[PDB]
């Protein structure tokens, strides 16, 4: 049967560690892919990790980074959570350089985008069988979430972008049932920018928090019901969430302009009027990570908070991050559990190698006691191929 | 229960990409077999990839090619679709230097030929148990399809050749039920040549398109029902399909003599009077690939077509190609979906190495939007062992 | 259904060999983790081996041992009994630098401790889902059994320590049902020290034998029922069991002070008034192993035995050891079978390398004929990375 | 349910090839064990390959050959038929330097011998749980079949030897039900020698053909029913079967003395008064292999035969060989199908390396057409470690 998804997030007070795979440390000698943009998604029986490779093994001459990100070699695969991604324990999913995937309670759905920059085509697979395709409508790059899509009562939802990455673009919301596109509307948001949204279900609706890459240092959001009627805005707190960003000060609900261009993919959770914010420690480069709890952050513009918990120290590298949930059909509780993951990037451009890769850690929220520490990557660069 | 196979191919307008394994790029460092003649075949639950190895790993001293193609070391194996063929994730099938395999809805059937050139014997296995054998009837190299066999209502069909490869030969059609040969007739075709046929079922009958290696630059075909009553001919279009071939011009339905003394294994699909033709871009060497749609190509000798879609650019290497289908019991439609695969050869004789190998890509036909691009192999030769 | 565990240990006269994995000999060339503290635990269908890695493969530059034992990289994993632990056949369990795990007849329970030395937090997982946490109550290094926990009628029991490792500490006993902590009491034992206990069920109760690291060369024990009412003492035999230890002489039932101030994790079985003692052959370093049977050892202070059986010679290295049992639901008998395992340490500090690791052997007790021999590790040090 | 085994062998006229794994050719670069004495045994669902390793990978420094054959490192494992034995796809069975195993229709039974030369103890496992042990009764090297044991109606049978290998010894037959020894008698055979027997069931009884290592160049046999009432003799044909052996001449039914004092493990099948003999081509070293059919060979002393089929040429290395069968519950016939396997030894003492290993091929008998060829090993020695 299908995941009902008519429950609310249940209260938490801290986060406990869930997994850590040690990809690069193992990949120094063993056979490990070169990956980027990992993410985690859970069925009603297990949880898996998805990632995007370019066909190259760490510490090999084919890992020379002159291949473009949108190259005809990248693929989407998956391995059980907490394991080093190698060609001997991974499953093939689709051919893509931008992707997402979610499970509706019966079978896996995957979305994968490939093709030239003016004609990219998204291929939708349901249970390993091609079912539908979507073609770019504004002829720039068609890109998608890079994290899990959200399923409620058998239908699964996602958001797509197509247009300039430093100006006004075009935005759409898709509703998918059994691998077939059933309905879609396009957002009417002048002066907003949405990229790489991370969506979660809550009380029968969907909420997504995205990345503003044009003139914003705080984050935008969008929420809609199963009939696609949406609402838009920005997070009104004074604890800015993007990267780069100014210092903490007086926030605002319309785009914040200071240090706005560029960003990193991120997330947040809504609890009434409060908000849990996850952001990097450094205001100019991708270093560190922490979790903040501002009890009036969704609607008030002050810069005062209540609880902070450390995840990675400010001297170590981090990257993308996103959210995922565990349904009651899996965990046996009567509430939706929230979790999240982080990606730790090593290599170019901040270090002197020829490659670039990432590993992951992930946490899940609880109500009992917790502690704050630092769980960095720990690889010792440069490798043999670099010398 | 068994696959009924009493339905027709359903309409398509383009092809979408399905898989890509990146064999050689990974095999530069990891442990990957040296393979040739890959092909794909699907059961009622999954799809697998079959291939022929010589017992050697890539980038090793045993990969030197002083070994004949018909050697006592080659074997047939299989791995899940879209994965690099390695000894740690492959299944053993049979000992052979020429093979084919299909699934009837209950268990796998495999055919494998081994032995000397004047006494080769084909061993038939059903569910991993030897059941029957066929011995050469003209004491010359015995050979078979090199792609999937076609099953309708439980019975499975295949075509075999035995005789000279530059003159008149002897041809047979076999009907197999549960690994036992039930009926066989030999074709009466003077001035025809059939090798490496690729067969698919359509509306309760079988249609095969083969390779003419004696004096033909276009392709022959044969169709028969479940009682083995056949019909023969050539494709009457003016868009020649073999390789090497002359320039496009006025075609014919009897062997085209110009440039017709060698070839490459290929395929085609029939839609009423039209035809989908898949052929290499270069007229003299194995470079490129494309798909053509000639609405009157099965019976008219005119060189005008309607739609072309690119698969690999003319500057990159390609090779064999064939067809396979996905039954309604697997995909849930009311069709018989068509698909195809391509092999990309790297190494001797066109390059300066000591080995030769191939990887694969595959596509499946749809009715929504698609795009044309190039998905080449991408390995950087020569390897370490060559230096 | 759940393991009843209301039966007694059945009589034995000797031990037969059960498994041997050859970790280091294989790891000289292949890809094998660097592990320590292995242990074995059995469900109602199979038996598995758990271990703690630091994220590094054997014979690699990341195996350089300047990483602390309590580091943010260690993880808990498991592989089938008798196999070399490699990243291609292991399952991820939890992130920890101190752990234990047992199976209640329905699903696996794992406990893992991570965090700083003054705030360590234990995360309890039941069937792969986080359920509860325990935080340190005296702000010193928190630590647990390092071997299997004991389950009787669905409930599972374990013992934890928190405080100085050369003085008085604080001790607790926990009762867990379906991953939730239900009851706990703290031991009142002045002048006792308990670390790394190895517990087994017997006739509906629990008995644990632990390691005294403050002033003891013989071992302490504790026994309790399902309502947590405990009894404490020391093993009253004159065959001392710890390491380092004095020569055999007149034993005591309260701490023996001579050569007491250190130890190694060990075990013992109780049979009425007798006892089976497993200890190293050398009295000052970890070399050798043997099994002793003293028919009045649990309550009498003489030093006279009846049977000795050799496991490893005195010239070879050994280490930790512990106990586990096989329930009637698994083995089909009418009695609880006892078994044990041993760890063989190679590398620093007794040898000139840069790493340290261990492999394992294990035995199970029978009633028929047996033999004594030596089954050492057998690796030839130093490795290539050391040169 | 259990294998009934009340059927007779069904008629055959030739042998068809079944599997070939290519162990050494792959092991030149990949990770492959160093094995000896492989054998094949089939359940009611599949067939597996068992072998004895010493803990070392091919092409590694631990593969030196100063370790004795009876060493504390050897183990018994198994992998699916037709695959290269590697630590990433093998199952652990038992710790032994002499072994056998058979399947009764419900679970696997394995026998493994380990220990010193005057106290070796055999450990019997049924479904992975230790059940019984047998200890040496004459304090000399205890040894067993090295191939599959034979099961009829829920009981499984085997033969064991203990005593000198160049003189009179002591012989026993064991009957095992569910891993427990139920009955045993010792053979009364003056002037006979039995080692490494290969047994198969036929019409409700058991027949074994063994190796005479004291003064025999032809082979002995023994047959018994389910109550252990035996009959003894020698094969009365003039086509000698051992190795070394004299030239073909007039045979005898009592020990043949010429060139008798050594041998190699072998097999034979009985058909009324005929016999199928499998022997090496060279009369002094282990080179080649062939199958002979002497229609009166079981009772007559002439040297004339009818059919010969080649398996390996006389210029290539071979070794041990044995027999196994496929029950009607597996194959679906009304027979008991016969098959066999061969081992191909490479390395010391006939070649200049530091190691020794073997790969395998296997054949199964049919009634249709067949061919004779040569399927040798094909590795190119010496390896890198030898240089
Ligand atoms: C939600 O739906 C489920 C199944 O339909 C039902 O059991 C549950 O009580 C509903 N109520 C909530 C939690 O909103
Ligand atoms: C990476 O590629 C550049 C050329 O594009 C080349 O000069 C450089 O040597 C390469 N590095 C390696 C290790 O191949
Ligand atoms: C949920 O799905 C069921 C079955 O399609 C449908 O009847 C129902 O209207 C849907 N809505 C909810 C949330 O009940
Ligand atoms: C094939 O036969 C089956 C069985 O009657 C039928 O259900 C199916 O519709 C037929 N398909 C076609 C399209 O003829
Ligand atoms: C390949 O084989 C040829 C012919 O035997 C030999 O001369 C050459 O050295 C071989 N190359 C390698 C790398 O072994
Ligand atoms: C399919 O085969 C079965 C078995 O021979 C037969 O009974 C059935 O009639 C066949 N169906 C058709 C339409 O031929
Ligand atoms: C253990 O308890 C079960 C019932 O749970 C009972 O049937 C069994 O006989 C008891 N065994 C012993 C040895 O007490
Ligand atoms: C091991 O670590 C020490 C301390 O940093 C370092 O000096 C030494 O060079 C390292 N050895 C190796 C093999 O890396
Ligand atoms: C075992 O536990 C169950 C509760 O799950 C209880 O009902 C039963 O009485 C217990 N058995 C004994 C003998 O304590
Ligand atoms: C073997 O025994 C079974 C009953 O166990 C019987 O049905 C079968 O016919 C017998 N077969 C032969 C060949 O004796
Ligand atoms: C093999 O063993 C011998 C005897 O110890 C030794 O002298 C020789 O060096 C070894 N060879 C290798 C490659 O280790
Ligand atoms: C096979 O064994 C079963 C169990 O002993 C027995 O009942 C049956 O009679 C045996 N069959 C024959 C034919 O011996
Ligand atoms: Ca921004
Ligand atoms: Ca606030
Ligand atoms: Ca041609
Ligand atoms: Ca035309
Ligand atoms: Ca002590
Ligand atoms: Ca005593
Ligand atoms: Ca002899
Ligand atoms: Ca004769």
């Amino acid at each position: 049967v299908t995941l009902a998804g008519n429950s609310s997030l249940c209260p938490i007070s801290g986060w406990a560690i869930y997994s850590k795979d040690n990809g690069i440390r193992i990949g120094s000698k063993g056979d490990v892919f070169v990956i980027r943009e990992p993410f985690i998604s859970c069925s009603h029986l297990e949880c898996r990790t998805f990632f995007l490779t370019q066909g190259a093994l760490l510490n090999d001459k084919h890992s020379n980074g002159t291949v473009k990100d949108r190259s005809p070699y990248r693929t989407l695969m998956s391995c059980p959570v907490g394991e080093a991604p190698s060609p001997y324990n991974s499953r093939f999913e689709s051919v893509a350089w931008s992707a997402s995937a979610c499970h509706d309670g019966i079978s896996w759905l995957t979305i994968g985008i490939s093709g030239p920059d003016n004609g990219a085509v998204a291929v939708l697979k349901y249970n390993g069988i091609i079912t539908d395709t979507i073609k770019s409508w504004r002829n720039n790059i068609l890109r998608t979430q890079e994290s899990e899509c959200a399923c409620v009562n058998g239908s699964c939802f996602t958001v797509m972008t197509d247009g300039p990455s430093n100006g006004q673009a075009s935005y759409k919301i898709f509703k998918i049932e059994k691998g077939k596109v059933v309905k879609s509307v396009e957002m009417n948001a002048p002066n907003y920018h949405y990229e790489e949204c991370s969506c979660y279900p809550d009380a029968g609706d969907i909420m997504c928090v995205c990345r503003d890459n044009w003139h914003g240092s705080n984050r935008p959001w969008v929420s809609f019901n199963q009939n696609l009627e949406y609402q838009i805005g920005y997070i009104c707190s004074g604890i800015f969430g993007d990267n780069p960003r100014p210092n903490d000060g007086t926030g605002s609900c319309s785009p914040m302009p200071s240090n706005g261009a560029y960003g990193v993919k991120g997330f947040s959770f809504k609890y009434g009027n409060g908000v849990w914010i996850g952001r990097t420690k450094s205001t100019s480069s991708r270093s560190g990570f922490e979790m903040i709890w501002d009890p009036n952050g969704w609607t008030e513009t002050d810069s005062s908070f209540s609880v902070k918990q450390d995840i990675v120290e400010i001297t170590d590298w981090s990257g993308y991050s996103g959210s995922f949930v565990q349904h009651p059909e899996l965990t046996g509780l009567d509430c939706m559990r929230p979790c999240f993951w982080v990606e730790l990037i090593r290599g170019r451009p901040k270090e002197n190698t020829i490659w670039t890769s990432g590993s992951s850690i992930s946490f899940c929220g609880v109500n009992s006691d917790t502690v704050g520490w630092s769980w960095p990557d720990g690889a010792e660069l440069p490798f043999t191929i670099d010398k």
